[PDB]
């Protein structure tokens, strides 16, 4: 057994030398297509409530100004009709929706997990730590022990199981990331960020109207990413490096979004106002990222590329004005929002692959468009907001 | 220290990445400076415990199954466990006390706000015991297998301590007994990857969550209702401990979690409209014993250390899952009857409370180690190792280095 003066060279023999970089990108989501033109006839009809014609014209105006064309789900009418106690207001349905999202969550998981490390194109047996994130479903053992049994990794591989972060956790899982690549040496973090809105679907009411605008903005889906310190050249590729990562609590303001997990399942609660809270003070978490690692922040926030969490429109459209930006600025987010919907944990996932993609195919200098820093935001119930600082390499 | 404000470890004044990961990282090993331990205080004597819970929740008429949990307490090697609740507390909640009634929507009520105020009355005593202030803490790692909501239970403990509105947070939820041992990994990474990081670990647990009536059916939930205990334990981790100011006990070398191949359906627990419904088959103290070699093995390798002839030369923190899995595990390791000492006086005075648990253990260890003017905080031993058993099955296996006192 060594001594005490030893224990230091372990220490030095164990952490990585450079910075934490997003190396894979994965996505997937279930098969049925539902459009947002039909959303408030098809939900009115697999939910019985066809007679609240007064509630169907106004979630109708809802799901029209939302800025989503189509959003993906686990399930179609006909499987609904096997879970009456889902598609009802008030009866007892977590058993139900635990059955479905306990072992759905980290199948759909698995799934965006095999496109991330397909196109990294090392052996899984070189993945070293698993982050698993979701709002949907919690069972012992975790979600994160099914993503890695499914897909066959090592028994000793260091798991993370992120529960119940929301809107913020697809920042949350940078943050949880950047430590583990970054604090042991040839260490490669599988990431992966799985959601199915099943847990949170009912039927609408009088007295709960703040339930129309998640069942209008909601949508299933999975992101994954593979991410470590130290690049090996000529074997993987380089985009983005995780160079700040902080979570801000902002001050009274618990009771704007919150959701509690009952006997009829996750029941979600908007106030009238989210969008002002979150952009009034993201230009304060934007200032404060940068000064942590001493770089002097942007006289023009158009300097630098953007991954926002596309949470609704009007938190897009609020933080856009806040900080100036051009409307191309939020291109990205904007594409997904309409594409996919607001996948939870899962949104800015898709939009930095979207990001990089679309940055390959222009020929653009970097992987964020062409720009050398950027940020990826999360913001959720709290109301809590998750910056990460990121610095694009070149193609 | 840290030196945070030295020259060396200052930012550079361009935009350069590669220096700002230098002066951003921290230099040393994560180190335990301080350990706070809470539990509620309703006082339920092992002895007494049969009589008591099959009062409580309806069944003395039940009597072939009162003498057969007669018989898993008296071997159980508790004495007395905490809890929130005392006998006129359970008469408002006639549904949690019975074995199926829908009861998720009141044990949520209880725990999602009860939890989070056990484990802020454990990390009030470890700040206490650090010494600097609270504004001085970066990360929360708040831990429980108790309750789940949105804002989480790691907001919840951050607003009653009055925590700084930038701390980092962590919420562990739903990784049972084996979480005590995870919150060491979450803080050895944490800690050592930010140059002035001080990390503030709380584990809290409130079994009310799982608390059911007997049931023919379910003969293992009477395994689960025999074992379990209240309590919370909290500590704080970081590199570079400050001279003069800072105690420095023990060093988080190497963190491993492992999973035990075909092993699912051993340990589970499913978060249903009657709460917490716990399942336990035979043959998990000989599962656990079997595999614990290897995984200390894996540890000990994983840093370039030889693993020791004799595991008598290491100092022990093993997760009291039971008196069974400590007996066992001592056993296969050839361990002499008293390493496990301080493990079998926690289960004894508090019993398995969890992922609380260990840090208690630590306590217990630490304290007694001072108290008898020994060499180090670890038995007057210099390498450890502290374990977590738990749903998987799932080994957590943290090797410590003890420092000198």
């Amino acid at each position: 057994l060594p001594l005490m003066e030893d224990v230091q060279g372990i220490r030095k023999a164990q952490k990585a030398d450079g910075t934490a970089t997003v190396m894979a990108i994965g996505t997937a989501h279930p098969p049925h297509i539902f459009p947002q033109d039909t959303y408030a006839d098809v939900y009115f009809r697999a939910t019985n409530s066809e007679h609240k014609v007064e509630l169907k014209k106004k979630f109708d105006h809802i799901c029209k100004k939302t800025m989503i064309g189509k959003r993906y789900f686990n399930y179609d009418e006909e499987f609904l009709k096997k879970y009456p106690n889902i598609t009802s207001y008030d009866e007892p349905s977590l058993n139900d929706r635990q059955d479905i999202c306990v072992p759905g969550v980290p199948a759909l998981g698995t799934e965006a997990a095999v496109k991330a490390i397909e196109e990294w194109g090392r052996p899984k047996s070189e993945i070293t730590h698993l982050v698993f994130c979701t709002s949907c479903g919690v069972d012992m053992p975790s979600a994160d022990f099914q993503c890695a049994k499914l897909l066959g990794l090592h028994a000793n591989v260091n798991k993370y199981c992120i529960y119940m972060q929301g809107c913020y956790a697809g920042g949350t899982v940078m943050r949880y990331a950047k430590d583990l690549a970054e604090n042991n040496r040839g260490a490669r973090v599988l990431v992966v960020c799985a959601e199915l809105t099943i847990m949170g679907l009912r039927a609408p009411n009088e007295t709960h109207l703040d339930n129309a605008i998640g069942i209008s903005l909601f949508g299933d889906g999975a992101a994954a990413l593979i991410i470590g310190s130290d690049p090996i050249i000529g074997v993987e590729k380089p985009m983005f490096e995780i160079v700040c990562t902080k979570q801000t609590v902002i001050p009274n303001t618990e009771d704007v979004i919150h959701l509690h997990l009952r006997e009829t399942g996750m029941m979600f609660y908007l106030s009238k106002g989210s969008p002002m809270t979150i952009s009034n003070n993201v230009e304060a978490c934007l200032i404060d990222v940068f000064k942590s690692v001493g770089i002097t922040p942007p006289e023009d926030w158009n300097s630098l590329f953007w991954i926002p969490h596309p949470g609704g429109r009007a938190i897009l459209d609020q933080v856009e004005a806040k900080l100036k930006l051009r409307p191309e600025k939020f291109r990205a987010a904007r594409t997904v929002l309409w594409d996919y919907g607001n996948m939870v944990s899962a949104s800015v996932g898709y939009i930095l692959d979207e990001m990089r993609r679309k940055s390959a195919a222009k020929g653009l200098e970097t992987y964020g468009e062409g720009l050398e820093w950027g940020v990826l935001l999360g913001f959720g119930p709290g109301i809590t907001v998750e910056t990460i600082l990121l610095h694009s390499l070149p193609l």
